[PDB]
């Protein structure tokens, strides 16, 4: 998964932590 402070897509849920908002986490 992807971690707070990285980038991340918009609703695909990447995150284990963090909102994925404006394209990043």
């Amino acid at each position: 998964c992807k971690r707070k402070g990285s980038s991340c897509r918009r609703t695909s849920y990447d995150c284990c932590t963090g909102s994925c908002r404006n394209g990043k986490c």
